[PDB]
């Protein structure tokens, strides 16, 4: 058996001491990266004056010569409106879909023209709108008003006629195949290069591929580049790597799984393809560069760039190169290492400076992942110095390097050029360009009658589809508010503003290099409300060196769970608790409690209660931010104990982690935002938790429960004790005393006990729905010592779809659908359980789902290379694999990824993807990696809504769309309380997506949401942000009937109702750029209601209505006479129900009675099939009594939707900050 943690993750190659100079740098303070460009960016008076100079002359040129676009021309033409151009653009795109020209010009002239355009062109029309918008008014709009587009298509052409789509069409044919491109294919780049070669420009293609998902688009990718450098070295005849054509290459091109997770394959994998094009460059004597993309790949890039320069296959041949991006804070670090080992190889490496075109991504994720700060700068001005610092560094090493300065900003250029100083030659360095976009700068540098200066062009190569993929991030490089091209375009900018030194502004600021003021570090993510959790990076070798040994550590202690009562440990039976995915891997030892003991616990927390209500709720919160603050500091030891015993990768154990710190501090402000001495804890409160979140939601349970001064009784599942009791040690050093959390281990039967236990004062259960619903059972024949129901939280499993249109990026689909569906091998219980693909494509995106399935690692968790781990026992995987086989014997099509025999002394489920013929084919939840999938014609996108919510399940959905019109109808139909639009639909996060479903699926209140505690106190307070302006229309009805049959105390007890009700409750709640996260109160449903007396039927009509709900009314109640003559809006919200069973399922109940009546009501909802009831009893008197004898906030559902903003490509927000 190998020592655990002992292959966790070994760099490539031991890290050299220029190496880890880089690598120091990657999170450095920005205050601290400036103050030594400053130096090195520094020039005399006199050439900064004569770049000043240089650069006036430059831009006056630039703006002395610039014309309207062709779009600005065409919009002007023809009046059109923003829309208007936007429509016809796509309608253009379509156009040019069709291949013949005269079939495609006979369409125009006999349909299109005349009328209606929709009846001639599954794939809406309006697609890639958001890039045409860009196109159009220069502004990013991440989804697609696909209505308003429809409508201003039908206008412009009913207005405008055959004219303006032969005009659209002709610009958007250009466009698309002579700016965003040089040329559709390389010959035809080839020959349109021989114009600008002649005037001394040189090329460089960009043959547009990246991000490959499957084997096969990458070995697409690699002969689509073997063959591209044929057709240049045949071109380049001989001209050499200076004035000859080269090609650039993006690695993510070139294998599904380019990171450093994967680093043995890359280097075994990539690497070779890699060489054999540098092999093939060389032997034409052409350059071969390798582009830079996001910033946790630069440093593994230069393993490869290492290997290959040291490489003796490739000498004699200088064309190699390599990106390097100022925006980055590791720049001059990793030019230091690309000059050392130009030096050693001999290779003159030919080294591309740019700024760097991920920025926003950059931005979302270092606060996605909760890291220390950027890679990459927040100020633009800081990434102009560094451009600068980096060039000078450069300029001293020509004999070298060849640098090559690619910029669009004239300012930067003059800079360089003056720096370099009088003597040139070709070869010595040169300039760079894109296409399209570069030359009327460079047309003022190339030439003896210029500056002359090479410039070489980036000439993007591919079809319309190709281009539009990522044309938006590129749009955005040059058309943010602080881009240089955007600026000189602007008149309200002037030249002495475009032509100020960026080094002299940043010396002269009074915080040399400061953050800027609008990006929030990932710790001050929701300022003053909490700190946010921190992660760890995975892609850093410091990192990864000190997990490694903290990991080897943990697995090297002697972890033990202990039945801990609130007088000490007690004796139990002991077991070994082994690794799911290797059982000889022991990882420590429970001691299981007695129902003795169970029952035992129970009365101390009893008798402990008083004692923990009087820590004052400050007091009890302070001690949830200090647990925080422990599970921070311990988080490399206990990411290893999840790792072992829950078989969680590192990255999701992480995850785990910062989850229960984020619980920790979310209650413990929750608290201190709300909770009063009016607010009384319930009494003990048993926390039963699943194994498949054993860190998090363990604690999350427990620390809403204490903090609303509750003792607990913990009882973890049996499959993951350690690290509850692990937690529990962490909330005791933290101050909750003893008595006020006892920690049960053991199985189901300890769960029971604690359920069952006379003094047991309220339950917080999540797991499966079977089980909760027996809890369910256990608390119908019981009442609170004041004659009530015994709260329950359960929350419940799920069986959740996502749904993906025609307009969907099938790249960005299959890995949020890979993520979603085999992250922790399905066994969350937010994972995709069914995929529904539109007709129309999906063939295609099967095909490149099952390409990416293959491509995932399947074993034992504690290596950084594994993607996917076991599934937690053997009767798990007998129960997941059952549900397969019985797929599989009725034909439906299922693929499967291969297991290594290594996972033979583990517990594992490979990968599956099963092809179902309706939703129907569905019958349970099935927890594990296996996904279903099936197809839906877009007329059917309704009906299969339907299907969907017709599970009765809801926890979470997802939705792949561009159109705003699909988004509007398919979240306003489904049901389900964590909603995700373009992004994965797992890992929501505490504060931000508050977690929780409805249905099948939970009773609510949302974990990690604002109502959590107030179900926890005997009297709840009112959440921050709580209210709504909306009153429901039917109780206002309802109000007036009341008035006119004489109820007047009933009328006003109702129109309260209407103005306490928070339903209608809209906000968005603080998060990551690049996202939205939503939060909203609607309707739960259909309530039963159980009256006892006119009056009590009347208070509960009023709380029902006024929170938007239907009901459902008792017939055996003899209540008829009281509701004669309703109006008939309020009619049609009633129903009488004589067979409760038959007319569910409902979503919540009402109950009247004195304390038996409640107990009788009690067992017959908990009999009723479906969904566990959120049930609310009163006794008549109670309802006269208190105007919140039914509380409002268990009538209204939660619903949290969470849409990723920059899905188009680029984040809209983030393109005014610089
Ligand atoms: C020939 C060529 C090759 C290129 N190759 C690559 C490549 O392989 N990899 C790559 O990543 N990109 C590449 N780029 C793009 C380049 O990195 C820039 O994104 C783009 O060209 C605009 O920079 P600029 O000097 O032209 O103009 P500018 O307007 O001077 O600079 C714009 C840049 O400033 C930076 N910036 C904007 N806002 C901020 C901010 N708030 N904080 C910090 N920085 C900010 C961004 O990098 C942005 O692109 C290439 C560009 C060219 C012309
Ligand atoms: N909605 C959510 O937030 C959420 C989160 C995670 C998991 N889940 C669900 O949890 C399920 C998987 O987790 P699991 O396998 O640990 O669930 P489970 O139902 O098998 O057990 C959960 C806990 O209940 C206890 N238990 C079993 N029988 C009991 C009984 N008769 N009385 C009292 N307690 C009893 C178990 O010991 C365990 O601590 C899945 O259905 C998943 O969807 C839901
Ligand atoms: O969404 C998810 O995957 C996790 C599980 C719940 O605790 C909420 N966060
Ligand atoms: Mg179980």
């Amino acid at each position: 058996a190998p020592a655990p943690f002992a292959d966790f993750a070994p760099p490539v190659r031991p890290q050299s001491t220029l190496r880890r100079a880089i690598t120091a740098a990657y999170r450095r303070p920005e205050t601290e990266c400036l103050p030594p460009l400053v130096e090195a960016a520094t020039q005399s008076k006199e050439i900064r004056d004569a770049a000043a100079s240089t650069a006036r002359k430059l831009i006056e040129a630039l703006r002395g010569k610039h014309s309207g676009s062709g779009v600005e021309g065409l919009v002007q033409e023809y009046s059109l409106s923003s829309q208007e151009g936007v429509a016809l653009m796509c309608l253009a795109e379509a156009l040019l879909r069709i291949p013949d020209t005269a079939t495609r010009d006979a369409l125009i002239r006999d349909k299109i023209a005349d009328g209606n355009w929709k009846s001639h062109l599954s794939r809406s029309l309006f697609v890639n709108a958001a890039t045409w918008g860009l196109v159009v008014t220069g502004k990013l709009t991440s989804t697609v008003n696909d209505r308003s587009l429809a409508a201003a298509l039908t206008r412009l052409i009913s207005r405008c006629g055959e004219p303006v789509i032969r005009r659209g069409v002709d610009m958007a044919m250009r466009m698309m195949g002579e700016q965003f491109v040089t040329g559709e294919t390389i010959r035809e780049a080839l020959k349109r290069s021989k114009e600008l070669e002649e005037k001394g420009f040189s090329y460089s293609y960009d043959m547009l591929g990246e991000a490959a998902t499957t084997a096969a688009d990458a070995e697409r990718y690699y002969r689509d580049y073997e063959s591209a450098i044929h057709a240049i070295g045949k071109a380049s005849a001989g001209r050499g790597i200076y004035e000859g054509p080269g090609i650039s290459i993006k690695l993510s091109a070139l294998h599904p799984r380019y990171s450093r997770a994967q680093a043995a394959r890359v280097m075994g994998e990539l690497l070779p393809r890699v060489k054999a094009l540098a092999l093939l460059a060389k032997n034409y004597d052409i350059g071969l560069n390798i582009d830079a993309e996001e910033a946790d790949r630069l440093e593994l890039s230069l393993d490869l760039l290492e290997v290959l320069c040291l490489d003796g296959d490739l000498s004699g041949w200088n064309g190699m190169g390599f990106v390097v991006q100022a925006y980055g804070k590791r720049c001059p670090f990793v030019l230091d290492f690309i000059i050392d080992l130009a030096r050693r190889s001999g290779r003159r490496i030919m080294v591309r400076l740019v700024k760097g075109a991920y920025w926003d991504a950059e931005i979302k994720r270092a606060q996605l992942d909760g890291l220390a700060d950027f890679p990459v700068f927040t100020r633009k001005i800081h990434t102009d110095v560094s451009y600068i610092a980096c060039a000078a560094k450069l300029l001293a090493a020509t004999d070298v390097v060849f640098p090559q300065f690619a910029t669009h900003n004239a300012q930067t250029l003059a800079a360089i050029y003056h720096m370099a100083g009088k003597d040139f030659h070709v070869g010595k360095y040169e300039f760079q360009c894109l296409h399209g976009m570069g030359e009327p700068l460079y047309e003022e540098v190339v030439g003896r009658g210029k500056l002359d200066r090479p410039c070489r062009i980036y000439a993007p190569v591919g079809t319309h589809e190709t281009l539009l993929a990522y044309l938006v991030r590129r749009l955005l490089e040059n058309g943010a508010n602080s881009s240089f091209v955007h600026r000189i375009n602007d008149p309200k900018v002037s030249i002495d503003e475009l032509i100020a030194d960026p080094v002299e502004v940043v010396r002269a600021m009074p915080v040399v290099g400061a953050k800027h003021d609008r990006i929030a570090l990932p710790a001050e993510l929701f300022g003053d409300a909490r700190t946010n959790s921190a992660g760890l990076d995975l892609s850093n070798e410091e990192t990864l060196a000190s997990l490694t040994e903290a990991l080897r550590e943990s697995a090297a202690m002697k972890w033990t769970a202990l039945p801990q009562l609130a007088t000490g440990p007690a004796a139990g039976e002991t077991r070994t608790v082994l690794n799911p995915g290797d059982h000889r891997d022991v990882v420590g030892s429970v001691t299981e409690t007695s129902e003795e003991d169970a029952r035992r616990a129970v009365r101390l927390a009893a008798d402990a209660a008083p004692d923990w209500a009087a820590v004052p709720p400050s007091e009890r919160a302070a001690c949830l931010d200090r647990a925080a603050e422990l599970m921070q500091a311990r988080m490399p030891t206990l990411l290893g104990l999840i790792i072992r015993e829950a078989g969680k990768s590192a990255l999701n154990a992480i995850a785990e982690v910062r989850e229960a710190i984020d619980f920790l501090r979310y209650y413990a402000e929750q608290t201190r935002r709300t909770l009063g001495p009016g607010h009384g804890p319930l009494g003990p409160i048993v926390c039963i938790s699943p194994w498949n979140f054993p860190l998090a939601i363990f604690t999350g349970q427990i620390a809403a429960a204490l903090v609303a001064g509750n003792p607990v009784l913990a009882k973890p599942a049996e499959e993951t004790p350690l690290i509850a009791a692990e937690g529990v040690r962490i909330l005791r050093e933290a101050g909750i005393p003893a008595s006020a959390l006892q920690l049960l281990p053991g199985d189901g039967r300890v769960g029971a006990a604690l359920v069952a236990a006379a003094e047991t004062a309220g339950v917080m259960f999540t797991g499966s729905t079977e089980v909760a619903r027996l809890i369910q059972a256990q608390l119908a024949d019981r009442l609170s010592p004041a004659g009530r129901p015994i709260p329950l939280i359960a929350e419940t499993g799920g069986q959740n779809a996502m749904i993906v249109d025609s307009s969907a990026l099938a790249e960005q689909v299959v890995g949020d659908v890979i993520t979603s569906a085999f992250d922790s091998a399905g066994q969350r219980c937010s994972a995709l359980r069914v995929l529904c693909l539109q007709e129309d494509v999906a063939d295609r995106i099967l095909t490149m789902l099952k390409g990416a399935l293959h491509e995932l690692h399947i074993g034992r968790t504690d290596r950084l290379s594994v993607d996917v781990g076991p599934v937690i026992t053997s009767e798990a995987k007998d129960n997941i694999e059952k549900h397969i086989e019985r797929m599989r014997g009725l034909g439906r099509k299922v693929e499967q990824i291969g297991l290594a025999s290594e996972t033979g002394v583990g517990t594992f489920v490979p990968p599956t993807i099963i092809e179902l013929e309706k939703l129907s084919d569905l019958q349970r939840e099935v927890f594990g990696p296996v996904l279903h999938v099936i197809r839906y014609r877009r007329d059917d996108l309704d009906r299969l809504v339907d299907d969907v919510n017709a599970t009765g399940y809801g926890l979470t959905f997802g939705l792949h769309t561009r159109l705003d019109e699909t988004i509007a109808h398919v979240t306003s139909r489904i049901k389900a309380g964590n909603l995700y639009i373009n992004r994965n639909i797992i890992g929501a996060v505490v504060g931000v997506q508050p977690f929780g479903g409805r249905g099948l699926s939970g009773t609510g209140p949302k974990a990690g949401g604002p109502l959590y505690l107030g179900r926890l106190v005997t009297t709840a307070p009112v959440p921050p942000q709580h209210s709504s302006v909306h009153t429901d229309p039917v109780l206002l009805d309802f109000a007036k009937w009341l008035d006119g049959k004489g109820a007047r105390a009933e009328a006003e007890a109702a129109r309260n109702a209407g103005s306490s009700s928070a339903l209608g409750l809209d906000l968005e709640l603080p998060g990551p750029v690049g996202e939205r996260n939503l939060y909203t109160l609607h309707a739960r449903g259909r309530i039963l209601l159980v009256p006892a007396t006119e009056s009590g039927l009347y208070h509960q009509l009023a709380a029902a209505l006024a929170t938007g709900n239907s009901v459902a009314i008792d017939a055996a109640s003899g209540l008829q006479a009281s509701l004669k003559n309703l109006p008939q809006t309020v009619g049609l919200r009633v129903s009488w129900s004589k067979d409760w069973a038959a007319d569910g399922p409902f979503a919540g109940a009402l109950v009247e009675g004195d304390a038996e009546r409640i107990r009788a009501v009690n067992k017959a909802i908990a009999a009723l099939p479906g969904p566990l009831l959120l049930v609310q009893a009163a006794s008549s008197g109670e309802i006269a009594r208190n105007p919140d004898a039914y509380c409002l906030n268990w009538l209204v559902e939660e619903v949290s939707a969470s849409i990723n903003t920059a899905a188009a490509g680029g984040n809209a927000s983030l393109m005014a900050i610089g």
